[PDB]
């Protein structure tokens, strides 16, 4: 009843604060795609950074979840880091938005301390799935021997690198070219010679 | 006159830079400066003029930084390392223009004269990334690999590494961001 009326003005914030930047979304246009009031809304979220905190968490957790989804059925390293990567490129859709979205909050991140607070833990949650694969695949015999945490930041920082290339239209840049500096980059400086 | 948009875009481009391009009103920039909405108005039709002449300017004075530091170097390691030093989150100036650039990833999304600004900025530094890799190729002190290719990587992981340092991750500093970036360099650009 009440959960839900949050639960919908959240997936919709989401959607125009990545299609139409969070500072471009107004009140209204959330209450008018939803038919709801603006007071309603106010109710929930006494403040808009309270509905760009309170989407980011949702939307932390249903991409983790998609995420055990993905990977449950695969037990092999090389497919798991394979996936993982997969998982993280900005595809049309949801994921396009995500990216829309965290682009924001890493501005926003350098002026509000519960959204700094947010995608630091959201971060190192992923930071540490990452090397915890390499540590898997090391043991496995299919990944090179090195240290998995630089290797991590380095994986990390070269996906968020390229996602911004792919947002901001770098020429000759596309999501399959994406996938595929990625997968070389496994390939060449993760797998084992 | 050129004396008034000057200060207008040199307090414009700080105020972005601290508080966010959102976040300033016009109001603002005028009380930093001792003036009205309507002057700021008269040199800057809209919101969005600030931010795009301030940009551009930016863009120019880093170009110029690039030249100074790279003028006399000849050995490509050096130059490489160098051009790399200068992307460096450095406080003050230099992690004063990482916020707006930030900022500019954003409303390129957005926005078609922004996009075009940064585009042609970000090929020209890529560019220069690209060339120089060749260079070193040539001298035979870089490991023959598709300089095209490794300049994406390299530039790709210095946008990454400075969100790290902007955004606090863990254990993230200006120094180890200089320090994964000449280990990468070291050992993956230059030739064993
Ligand atoms: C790689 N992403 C930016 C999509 C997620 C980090 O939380
Ligand atoms: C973020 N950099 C400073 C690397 C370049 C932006 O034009």
């Amino acid at each position: 009843p009440q959960s839900e009326a949050r639960r919908r003005i959240l997936e919709t914030a989401w959607r125009l604060i990545a299609r139409r930047g969070y500072h471009n979304v107004r009140i209204h246009d959330i209450a008018s795609e939803l038919g709801t009031s603006n007071a309603t809304i106010h109710y929930h979220f006494p403040s808009k950074k309270d509905i760009l905190l309170e989407a980011l968490r949702r939307n932390v957790k249903l991409a983790f979840d998609r995420q055990v989804a993905e990977l449950h059925t695969i037990a092999d390293a090389r497919e798991r880091l394979v996936r993982l990567v997969e998982l993280q490129l900005p595809t049309p859709g949801l994921l396009r938005d995500e990216w829309s979205v965290w682009l924001q909050v890493w501005t926003e991140s350098t002026l509000n301390p519960k959204i700094r607070d947010l995608y630091n833990d959201a971060y190192d949650r992923w930071y540490q799935t990452i090397a915890m694969t390499i540590r898997t695949g090391q043991k496995q015999g299919v990944f090179r021997d090195q240290d998995a945490d630089e290797l991590a930041t380095r994986l990390s920082a070269l996906i968020d690198g390229l996602g911004i290339q792919v947002l901001t239209g770098k020429r000759g840049c596309s999501v399959d070219h994406m996938r595929q500096h990625l997968n070389d980059f496994i390939e060449h400086n993760i797998v084992e010679r």
